[PDB]
Order: C-alpha cells, then structure tokens, then sequence
C-alpha cells in the first residue's frame, strides 16, 4: 500500500526542492496531448517525465539517477489514474526510495481547475503519438487535425529495405536523396524540391507525417545513415517546412513507437500518387535555413550563435564523424551541444525508446551554455541531420528564431580558407 497525497498538500509543495513530482503517463501526454480527452493537457508545473512504459527497461534505475531523482527526495507520482502509478511506486520502494506518495486526482481534479498550474510543450501537436497516426490513417476523428489531405512518409537514406521490411500501413517511402544533394549534402534547389514533393504526392496544404526506423547504425558500415532513419525523418521535416509545407508532423520515437503500441505493420511497396502542383512558392520559410555567409555573420553577432550538435570526439578533432568528411576539427566560436555518442546517435536528445528527451531537461542544458530563445540560433552538425533534430526540439518549444546551418562542418571544412580548432578546449 502506498501513501496518498492530497491536492491541497501537493499545491503547497510545488516550489519545494526536496519534492520530485513524477508524471508516469506517456511522454506525449506529458508534452500536452489530451490522451483522455482532458480540456487542459500537459503536466503539473515542475513535474518530471518518467513513463511507466520504461519499467521494463533494465536500465530504469540508471534513468532515474540520470534524472537526479535521489532516495532523499520526497517522490510524488501521478498518472491518468492512481493505478498507473502503482507499479512505479513499488519499483521506487524496491530500490531504496522510502518517501513515495501517489497523487490520485490529476485527472480530472488538477486538469479541470485553472487554479492548478500546468505546463506543456508549446507546439506539442507537431510531435504526434502513434495513436494519433493510427486515427489519422483510419479516418477517425482526432484532435489537432483540421485537414482533409495527409500522407505518412517513411524516411530513409538509400535504404528502401528499411521501409520494405515493415512500415506503417499506407505509408510511402521517401529516400533523403530526394530532398538533399549528394554533392553538398545541403537541401536541393527550389526547382528540384518542387518536383520531388509533387512526385511523392505532397502539396503545400498536405499534412505530412514523417517517421523513420532505427536499425542500430554502425560506424564500420559504409553508410551508417541508412540505419538512422528517424534522424533522417526529422531532417526531411526541416526541409519540407523550409520549402513551405504548412503542416508537418513527426511521429515521436519513429517506427519503434508504432510497434510499441501494438499496431499492425505492412510490407507492401505502396506506389506513389503524384500531384500536379505543389501550390506555393519554394521556399516559403527561408528563415529556417542558414548558409555559410549568414553563419559567419552569426558568429560575429552578439544577438546570434551557431550551435554545434556533434559528438565530443568530433568536437575535439579526434574523428571526422563521417567517412566522406576529410578534415577533423570544429568551428571556432560555436556553442557545443553534445548530440550523443557519434555522428549517427542522439542519446542526449532522446529517451531509450527514441522519443524526444524531456524538453525541460533540453532547455536547462541549453541554458547552461547560453543557448536561449532570445537569440537567433542556427543548429548544425556534420551535414545537417543532427542539427535538424536539435532545431526541431527548439521549434517544439515555441522558440521564435531557430534555424539549421545546413552546410555544417562538411561545408565549413571543405574550404581551406575557413578557420578551425582542434584538441580539448582550453
Ligand atoms: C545522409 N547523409 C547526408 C550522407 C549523412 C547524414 C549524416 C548523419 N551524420 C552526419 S555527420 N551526416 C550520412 O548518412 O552520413
Ligand atoms: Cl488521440
Ligand atoms: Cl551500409
Ligand atoms: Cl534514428
Ligand atoms: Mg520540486
Ligand atoms: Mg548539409
């Protein structure tokens, strides 16, 4: 049996540093999705996200410690129901956490009274849960959807087997080579983008739902990006939003979220349904893309910064990151925001199930380095993949001036006239 905490007691503890309020619902509900039809979505202000889904992860206890949840803390759990928290509460006590309570009245008591403060990811509806995609493809009535034309796009890099081995029913595949050039690894020209989108069946008023499949990329392989399909999906989300597709969504966690939800997959090679006209000028959102001239200006500007989203070995010039990148080093003056272990993983921006990391954690880490929304930020990496996923996260927070410096280290280091640093920074 677990101690219950009351709505009155919890309100009195919202500012306490020894209390940890923990939301055990899905990360999508935490971000704002009204998964039970609640009028106010999101989480209790100050709450951390610890989906009960993660209880089967053998590294669950390390996830808790990585989140700085300590046995000395007073732990308060809540879900859609107090029964959601039963297994989480037991797990905490089994591991030395002795001050554990459950808040039974989150929904509808906390959600249904405007005096109880809540928080949410400001643009959460661009990061969709698997159930929303399911309702969309099934024709059901879904929230955050007022359109009549949609397309589910399975993204991959020169690896149609990632799609053919299993995809969301009805979805078509988009190779990333369709929207970015193998010469520069930058977005293609507007004329090419228009034709590529028309040929995949996408207009500017189509709701595009992008996802990819994670297939454990290996640095030994000639094309590790063929296994990092959901980064590629978010890369294509960047390019489509830059081009002018008004409603682009990303399935949170990619393909794993679809199968984790127990939904049926397909292996059909769905043929494309061309559309004659994209229906808008390209690019409609040029401010999302930054090129090297503007990137050099942003380095000299106080109002702006470049944000290096690469690994630490790349940052110190120990490796180039990719086998087509010649020079090792970093762009001087950029702010480091370590992506993860290498050029094809995003561990610092992702949970183990590949859903986006708790956005408050991304926010506080970014703020510790002066990465803040009042600036104009251009995220970049090797060629713009990882920078797109970083950019997308900031966009989801409603940050007003965030861009991707497309050329990245590849374009920067290809010009020997450009300066660069190496080694551990002094
Ligand atoms: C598809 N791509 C443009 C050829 C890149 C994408 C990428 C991911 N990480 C880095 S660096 N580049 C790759 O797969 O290396
Ligand atoms: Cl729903
Ligand atoms: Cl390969
Ligand atoms: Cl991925
Ligand atoms: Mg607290
Ligand atoms: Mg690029």
């Amino acid at each position: 049996d677990h101690t219950e905490i009351t709505t009155d007691s919890l309100l009195a503890l919202l500012g306490s540093e020894k209390v940890k309020i923990i939301d055990v619902r899905s990360a999508d509900a935490y971000n704002g999705w009204r998964m039970r039809g609640e009028v106010r979505g999101g989480h209790i202000k100050g709450a951390k996200s610890l989906p009960a889904k993660w209880l089967t992860d053998p590294e669950w206890l390390n996830i808790v410690r990585f989140k700085q949840i300590r046995p000395e803390d007073a732990i308060v759990l809540y879900g859609y129901t107090p029964e959601e928290c039963e297994q989480t509460a037991t797990r905490f006590k089994e591991n030395g956490y002795n001050n554990v309570s459950v808040f039974h009245r989150f929904h509808p008591d906390w959600t249904g009274n405007d005096a109880f403060p809540m928080d949410r990811l400001e643009q959460y509806n661009r990061l969709v849960p698997a159930e929303w995609v399911n309702g969309l493809i099934s024709g059901e009535e879904i929230p955050e959807y007022d359109n009549d034309t949609f397309i589910v796009c399975h993204a991959h890099y020169r690896n149609r087997d990632a799609y053919l081995s299993g995809h969301i029913p009805g979805a078509t595949d988009m190779d990333t080579l369709a929207l970015e050039s193998p010469e520069t690894w930058n977005r293609r020209t507007p004329e090419e983008l228009k034709k590529a989108l028309e040929e995949h069946g996408i207009t500017a008023s189509t709701t595009v739902v992008l996802y990819g499949k994670f297939m454990h990329p290996d640095n030994a392989d000639e094309f590790p990006g063929s296994a990092a399909g959901h980064i590629g999906a978010i890369r294509l989300a960047f390019i489509m939003m830059y081009a002018g597709v008004e409603d682009v969504r990303v399935l949170n966690g990619g393909y794993q979220s679809w199968t984790d939800a127990g939904f049926a997959i397909s292996k059909d090679d769905v043929p494309k349904t061309t559309v004659p006209e994209f229906g808008a000028p390209i690019p409609s959102r040029p401010e999302f893309a930054v090129d090297i001239d503007e990137a050099k200006e942003m380095l000299q500007s106080e109002d702006s910064d470049l944000v290096c989203v690469r690994s630490y070995p790349e940052y110190i010039g120990e490796v180039s990151g990719a086998n087509y990148i010649k020079k090792k080093g970093r762009i001087p003056g950029a702010i480091f925001a370590e992506c993860g272990s290498d050029a094809y993983h995003m561990e610092n921006y992702r949970n183990h199930d590949h859903t986006t990391r708790e956005y408050h954690e991304i926010e506080d880490i970014w703020a510790k380095s002066g990465i803040i929304p009042k600036k104009h930020l251009a995220f970049y990496c090797g060629t713009g993949w990882r920078g797109s996923e970083a950019w997308f996260n900031a966009l989801l927070m409603g940050w007003p001036r965030v861009s991707v410096y497309d050329g990245g280290w590849f374009e920067w280091s290809n010009d020997p006239e450009n300066p660069y640093e190496t080694g551990v920074p002094k």
